[PDB]
């Protein structure tokens, strides 16, 4: 039986960095709840899925997630981490650069029965534009 | 000798909230280091009350940090909060819109002896430009 940590660990390695959505649907609950997300998204799976698959892998490849740091408190973790990827299609206006980048982010998720089921996400757009944009 | 999550609170409300540098001298070990400092400004203390008198508080006024959750774990606490402002100064290449805006943040402090000691932090500047745009 593998730890809210262990869950996390292997949701950046199998959805975020190898874009495996089987993985996806085995480690998010149906009634996950992205308490992150933006005014016109679906706080559901459906929609936390569709940023992965219609926004982040399509904008950046070779993905390699570092985890920093995971601090753990009442079921909630935070996760310290830095997404590094090639800017290989549009991301947030920014058309492909081809650059190698590292986004810096910290999310606080909820795991319940092994899967996702609150999340928080903060992440710097501002520094990571930036660096496409140098 | 209040808590970690005490301390941090007793700083957003004494130095990001009012500006009381005098509580900042308090509240910050000289050996502290800000792991999340920019590239040309020194990780130290100084460093770290320059941003805050130099580039915060003449931007912002009116500041309000409303701390939603604090998550620790091995000396090291987390805090999700939300900074209310009004942009009255310059801000990341905006001029003063008088707009009152929110800006989410998370930031991972290390207290030593009633004191920071560490500190990474996350901040929504992305989401706050737009707002200051709008
Ligand atoms: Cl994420």
């Amino acid at each position: 039986m593998d730890t809210s940590k262990a869950v996390i660990q292997r949701f950046n390695r199998e959805v975020i960095e190898n874009g495996d959505m089987a993985a996806f649907a085995e480690l998010v609950a149906p009634d996950f709840v992205n308490h992150s997300a933006p005014p016109g998204v679906s706080p559901g799976p459906d929609g936390f899925a569709g940023f992965f698959t219609g926004m982040l892998h399509p904008a950046l490849s070779d993905i390699r997630v570092h985890i920093h740091e995971q601090i753990e408190e009442n079921g909630k973790v935070v996760t310290r981490k830095t997404i590094e990827a090639t800017h290989t299609g549009a991301f947030f206006g920014q058309p492909a650069s081809g650059k190698r980048i590292a986004i810096h982010a910290m999310d606080i998720v909820v795991v319940r029965d092994g899967k996702y089921a609150e999340h928080w996400s903060c992440a710097d757009l501002y520094g990571a534009l930036a660096q496409i944009r140098a």
